[PDB]
């Protein structure tokens, strides 16, 4: 092959060739969990439950190695089975689950924090929220302190927008019946 | 409140008392998406739909500001509206999908490589898959010359994988059925 002008994007159809269908050895596979560490589990927690309306539905101590996993869900309290073997299996089989990692200590370190990922160096980006209101979740958010990155009327795309958790994670609020219009 | 030991984190009534009820304002939120930079989506694309087995629900080119984003799910791909209007908000109102960002141009910079959050600066970890068998799982990404980061019976916690995608993100490979076990162990 000779060189080649800068591509651009892939085209659809570029990008389509580039795809295989699911082999069934996968088919039951499933998108389980997103993994962030947190500075101070209690301000991640009210953060989580309180702001966003997660439920905790599992935490996991590890007493010698000295750190916690909290799973956090949009599941209905009531779902989460009273055995704890039972719990753990249900708890690690919700699709779209968030981990938190608490490597104890680190809220009472002082010069300690983590990377977002959104400045050098760039990788991970941002969880995103689904809401039926983006205007009326980011007001809510907005009496309730939440830091914004972007308010939804700011910069170019309208009626999207990205808080931050505790850690200064980006969080993004959209609302899927208005995606169609920003293209 | 007079100074305390160093902290062994929080006890179970602890963070439950963190935890307030949702919100009705919140009932319908859900956890729609993670985003992760992809240097070369060729690769990631290949990758995330053969070896990993999820399907390409939607596309979006941005060519003044020269970026797409690839939404991928695992969602049965007769499911996808043919209508793209309809695609558009039915792709992002699936729960647990992966966004890439492809930022045109990183797949030519052989300097450029994107961080995985795993060494410093720490921040984001991973994403996790859940199999029916991980060992099998496992066995089938050797095969396919998949990278590992740990194999299921390598370090303490037996029955549990990470492999790395190919910008070197981390993905758990789990079983929901054997994490109680080494809770015990
Ligand atoms: C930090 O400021 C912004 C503002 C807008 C965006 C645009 C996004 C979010 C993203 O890149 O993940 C868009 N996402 C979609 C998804 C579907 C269709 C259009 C868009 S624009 C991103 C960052
Ligand atoms: C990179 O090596 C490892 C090895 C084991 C682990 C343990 C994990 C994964 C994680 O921290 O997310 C465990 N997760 C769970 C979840 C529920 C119950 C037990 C465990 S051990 C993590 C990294
Ligand atoms: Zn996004
Ligand atoms: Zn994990």
């Amino acid at each position: 092959a000779e060189p080649q002008p800068p591509s651009g994007g892939l085209t659809d159809e570029a990008a389509l060739s580039c795809c295989s269908d699911a082999d069934p050895s996968t088919k039951d596979f499933l998108l389980q969990q997103t993994m962030l560490r947190v500075k101070d589990p209690k301000k991640s927690l009210d953060f989580y439950t309180r702001v966003l309306g997660m439920t905790l539905i599992q935490k996991c101590d590890f007493p010698i190695m000295k750190f916690s996993l909290y799973f956090l869900a949009y599941e209905d309290k009531n779902d989460i089975p009273k055995e704890k073997d039972e719990k753990i299996a249900w708890a690690l089989s919700r699709k779209a689950t968030l981990e938190l990692t608490h490597n104890w200590g680190t809220e009472d370190d002082e010069t300690q924090s983590y990377h977002n990922g959104n400045s050098d160096p760039r990788g991970f980006g941002h969880i995103g929220i689904a809401v039926p209101d983006v205007y009326s979740a980011c007001k809510r958010f907005e009496e309730l302190g939440v830091k914004f990155v972007k308010k939804p009327d700011d910069g170019k795309m309208k009626g999207l927008a990205f808080i931050q958790d505790p850690d200064g994670y980006w969080i993004e609020i959209l609302n899927p019946n208005k995606m169609a219009t920003l293209m």
